[PDB]
């Protein structure tokens, strides 16, 4: 009767099978522990606009008809990561489900790994199951006690929320003080949170409830039943509240289940990406390719300077309102000469890409207006030299990213789009960030369902054909889609750096981002604020930056991303240019990763080897207790010595009251060596080891 | 303030009178020959709010006249196709504008009247306190001196194609369920809403025809009746999220017209909506838009003794992975080479411009009711279409093939394939496309005639015109005269059509009310000229009955004008009666003049026009179930001028149901003193097509009729 799976190392069961109406049933544990209770799974179907009762049902009365057992385990290595190789090994078992009251079956695969499960939906095409159109899904996770959860709350719209760190039973009385002001929104439970959701169990666990590969298909939340602790799937719907349309042969995403009683394996696991179909861009490794870039971009979040041209219009229509005319306002910062500017540090210290935002006609109306036709993303500003930038640019041996905001006016992207990628191409552009701000045009949709799962899909698989690279801010969260389509370096889909502009993140972020938003795919976190203190850019702005400069350091390692801007102006680092260095050392791209010490809202520290190299880079990230590391490099070569540059926190640095105090001390490692080093408040520390390649180099150097 | 103000029509006979009430609601009326045709009425919508009432909502009232402008404007233009040659545009002008003291804002009304009608707008200035907005409802109201008689159709956000009712204003609301008919796409909105282009004949002697013109970004605008009183108004299209539009000043409306004159001949006449239409926009159109007559694979699927499908074996299909040449063909594909080949020789034998072809391209097992996304790509012919033979053969024919675009109402899914499209269509010699939209519009919650999809319309239209191609769009929102802007627009369906009558059939009447309805806007691809009127013929199955006599669908191609026209029989009906089949490809598509000669909304329609560039007349009539006995006096054509007149009518015993096909043909001689009395059967009519004299051979043996 039963079905049982079991991992390749024997800790995880995966029991399978139906109650006595038909129901699918699935459990899970670690290690004899109970990770999930029984559970049920299956979905409830539209009815079929006017037997057609019994069609809607896709939930229960199914009967096992067949099963089917396989082991995979092989090596992939992905165009950039984490680690040079990832090793996919799980045992399956796929469980074909008949419904004799509809006569139709569907397939549920179960793949479990070492450190976790994954499941999906299968619907074959079959004369009973072609089109239909999904109610629910009612795929349950049952917890086996009141745990600490980490989340943000549950929204069809925005991710930009801060993290919440309560136990299951506190969720609903804290939802609404956890929904802050957005200018998209849509929360749709007291007790709904987003995903990945982490949590830590009063057994010792870590526990993420994730998806992976969410393709031609809704965006999946979770709705808690504080009562019986039971977390279900809570598809995004559509302008008619509908969560889904389908035709056979198709699959749901994966929903995943990773555990281990060291959070650090949470990090480590690579599930997410295992589940997710191989690279389909024949060439990628031809252009694909890491970014460390800076841009004209801080001086607009903080409010110093304005993307708008001009501030004497009451509103702007693209072809008829000819900014030649208009009174520049004297604040728009993407204008050549300060452009210029910015090329000359990036190519002086070794960056590869200057955005520029601000750079076309429209933005006057960016904001809030629902404004169908906002942009061209074509047409550059009067004080905007297309051609001499890019000129410039090229000399220097700068590439210039592409910006693409388009108000979430989303027909209006699509129709210039090829266009707008073609313009890219004829002006030397090989990078574009995107972004959709506002409610959703069409109006009715959400950031999340599948209408715009497709439409930000379809963005990129368009850009690989332009072998451009994209970085989508607001879109949908990551399920692993990298490992398919290579050029999507990069999405924000998660509270960034920008909102230390709008009043702060707190001060544990940075701990939580990577057990949460990171599984699935990098963050555009733009890192790298030294003057913490937001009123020097615009004395109208008290926001203050919730990190010391050495935590800020330290993110280049512990906020994984091919994609890495160092977001401070030019004359902030030419003030601490020599913590600066470290921005300007860190690698991009990974041959091996360590996760030395990890607690969720607590401190995060992970040492990486540059990909093709023999150098290391070591980061720390604590939360508001700071926090002691007893570091050991025994991770090192055996035999080789190493040039280590420590940045860390002064003594008595603090977040709030003395973020700018820092340390830089150079001295001698090799893997027999140990140190201690301490976090503040808000702090943490960066390390770069390089391998020493000539003896003067270690000159006056001593070991540490 | 500002005592009411009056408009006068050039000619006097109409009156409008303006005024803002005790409330501040900007209300107008006017009257026709000392007759009242809209009763004291007001204008003013209703705006979404961006514990108590928002001022900024109300746009309706609380105004005060700020200023007022006159003019006068009288220029004559010529369009490119069209029922004559000039258009003269001709009205008194009176603009007002209101202030709102309590929103400190303004707008302006403007009206335009014309010898046959009213027009008016609300235009909304770029200003302080009146940028971005969105309208709830519109509130433009349209009240009527009595109890009309109204041909019409139900007030639908996704249809047109309903027959017409005619009954009195009162008797709406209880024929409101019946009158509404199963259709694919369908939203009616109200117990007593009404599609606009509505006719009425008052007991007065009066006909009224309430439309709009100009729609452009904007929601299609209906009529909805408050029976109680007898009083029409504005009833816009809503959004997925139940919203009338987005708007952005400086802004305008769409124009609101009352056409009105105790001739119905004259609303016929009226040219108002075309004038109140922006100036042509394509420089280049005389050099590529043009006339087209055609034929085409189309009648055998929508009788049902063809597909459009290539194959029956799959349960779905999915483009890019099914693999037709693996497939079994049904052996009923219609648009396979060979066959094309067949309506090309037969295009080329008789005088056609163009051949459509429908069911070329893949994807069509999964067109229908599917709310299916990504259901066509618009370029990849099935394995049995040869796109590049056919275009050889059809130039070595001297004949141009008209591409087929169903979207099957994914509007995206179009959109984004669109540009590589057209491309397809240049590169293989396609200059003009028949889109359609069946189903439930993509994106989702939309509706066929909202802003949102009125901007993907034109905007198709827009692109076509840059490729020059030119555009015949099935299912799309019914015409406002965009066509003199856009004369790429060559057709729109927008109603109920010939196909109909292969679906149960269309009233007897039907098409003598389409003229003073449908069509004052734009022309229709109605695709008449069934000769064969048993469908059960081309399908056993199918039971319906065309309800024409044969003569009477020769009349349509005078009757129902359009530069677009289809003879959409098949080839071996028309084989069947090669000598009828001589006025379809005698008649032109184009005119220099067109004559009015008889009209009554319901009953008949007589209509002659002057072929453009020449000096040869074609007269059609048209008429219901009474049948219809005109007296022609042929003065309208020229002094001295001997003429070949071949007249195609209905036999003595001719009945839509009973006779369909009993006809008669005479030749002879007729001049500008010659007079004919014919007869029209239930549902029949006639046709006339009269050659001006150029060498006295063609006279030889012929006799005076
Ligand atoms: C540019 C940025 O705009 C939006 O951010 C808004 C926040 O979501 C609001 O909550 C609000 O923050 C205010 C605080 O609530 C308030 O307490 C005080 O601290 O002042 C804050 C600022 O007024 O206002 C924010 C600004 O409107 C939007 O939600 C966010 O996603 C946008 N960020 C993206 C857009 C662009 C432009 O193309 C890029 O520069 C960024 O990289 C994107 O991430
Ligand atoms: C092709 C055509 O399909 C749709 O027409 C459907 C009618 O709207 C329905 O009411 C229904 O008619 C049935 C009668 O109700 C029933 O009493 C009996 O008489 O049988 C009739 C036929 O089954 O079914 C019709 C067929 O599904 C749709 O509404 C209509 O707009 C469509 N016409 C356009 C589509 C194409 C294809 O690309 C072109 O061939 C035509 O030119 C278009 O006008
Ligand atoms: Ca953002
Ligand atoms: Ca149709």
């Amino acid at each position: 009767m039963q079905q049982k799976l079991t991992s390749p190392d024997n800790n995880l069961v995966m029991t399978f099978q139906v109650d006595s109406k038909g129901a699918p049933t699935y459990e899970l544990t670690y290690k004899n522990k109970v990770v999930i209770k029984p559970s049920t799974l299956g979905l409830e179907l539209k009815k079929e606009d006017n037997k057609l009762d019994s069609k809607t049902n896709l939930y229960d009365g199914f009967e096992v008809k067949d099963t089917q057992t396989a082991t995979f385990d092989e090596t992939w290595q992905p165009v950039w990561g984490e680690e040079k190789e990832i090793r996919n090994h799980y045992n399956e078992l796929a469980v074909t489900l008949y419904q004799p009251m509809n006569d139709r079956s569907i397939v549920i695969r179960f793949r479990l790994f070492n450190d976790g499960l994954g499941f999906r939906y299968e619907f074959p095409q079959q004369k009973s199951l072609n089109y239909f159109v999904i109610k629910e899904e009612h795929s349950q996770f049952g917890m086996n006690g009141d745990h600490i959860a980490f989340w943000i709350p549950g929204d069809y719209d925005t991710q930009e929320y801060d993290y919440t760190i309560s136990r299951l039973s506190e969720i609903r009385g804290l939802m609404k003080e956890a929904i802050t002001p957005n200018s998209s929104q849509t929360p749709f439970s007291q007790t709904g949170v987003q995903t990945a959701l982490m949590m830590k169990t009063d057994d010792g666990l870590y526990i993420n409830l994730h998806e992976a590969a969410l393709v031609d298909y809704s965006c999946m939340h979770l709705n808690l039943d504080d009562k019986n602790m039971v977390f279900e799937s809570w598809l995004t719907p559509d302008a008619k509240g509908d969560k889904g349309y389908m035709q056979t042969p198709c699959n749901t995403p994966w929903r995943t289940i990773i555990v281990s009683d060291d959070a650090r394996n949470i990090l480590a696991s690579r599930i997410t990406l295992n589940l997710n179909e191989p690279c389909k861009i024949a060439d990628a490794a031809s252009w694909v390719k890491p970014v460390k870039y800076i841009g004209v971009w801080w001086d607009m979040i903080t409010g110093k300077g304005s993307w708008a041209y001009t501030d004497e219009l009451t509103s702007v229509k693209l072809g008829e309102t000819d900014y030649s005319k208009t009174k520049p306002n004297g604040k728009h910062s993407a204008n050549t000469a300060n452009v210029k500017r910015y090329i000359d540090f990036a190519a002086a210290h070794g960056f590869d890409a200057v955005l520029v935002e601000g750079w076309n006609e429209g933005w006057e109306d960016w904001f809030g207006n629902s404004k169908d036709y906002v942009f061209d993303f074509v047409t550059p500003y009067p004080d905007f030299d297309v051609k001499e930038i890019h000129r410039y640019a090229a000399r220097k041996g700068i590439k210039m990213m592409m910006h693409h905001e388009t108000s979430a006016s989303v027909r209006n992207y699509e129709r210039h789009m090829d266009k707008a990628y073609q313009f890219m191409a004829d002006n030397g552009y090989n990078s574009v960030k995107s972004g959709y701000v506002g409610n959703i045009i069409p109006r009715g949709e959400h950031h999340y369902g599948q209408w715009m799962n497709n439409h930000y899909l379809y963005a990129v698989k368009k850009a690989a054909d332009y072998k451009i690279m994209v970085n989508a801010h607001e879109a949908t969260r990551p399920t692993g889609i990298c490992r398919t389509y290579p050029n999507l370096i990069g999405n924000e889909s998660a509270r960034g750096t920008e909102y230390e502009s709008f009043g702060g993140n707190k001060v544990y972020h940075t701990t939580i981002l990577p057990f949460t938003r990171l599984v699935g795919g990098p963050m555009d976190y733009t890192p790298g604020i030294f003057e913490t203190h937001c009123n020097k850019m615009n004395p109208a702005n008290n926001s203050q930056v919730r990190s010391t400069i050495a935590r800020q350091l330290a993110l280049y390692v512990t906020m994984y991303s091919p994609l890495q801007m160092a977001a401070d102006i030019p004359e902030n680092y030419e003030r601490f240019m020599d913590a600066f260095q470290f921005i300007k050392d860190v690698a991009l791209d990974w041959d091996e990763t360590n996760y030395l010490e990890a607690e969720p809202g607590e401190y995060i520290t992970i040492a990486r080897k540059a990909k093709d190299t023999d150098d290391w880079y070591v980061g720390c990230t604590a939360g508001e207790n700071g926090h002691t590391s007893k570091l050991v490099f025994d991770f090192l070569t055996p035999g080789k010595q190493y040039i280590a540059t420590v940045y860390a926190d002064a003594k008595d640095a603090d977040w709030k009251e003395n973020p700018q105090a820092y340390t830089i001390k150079k001295g001698i490692l090799t893997n027999k060596s140990k140190l201690n080093l301490h976090a503040a408040n808000g702090g943490g520390y960066a390390i770069s080891i390089k391998e020493v390649k000539d003896k003067s180099e270690a000159k006056g150097l001593k070991r540490l």
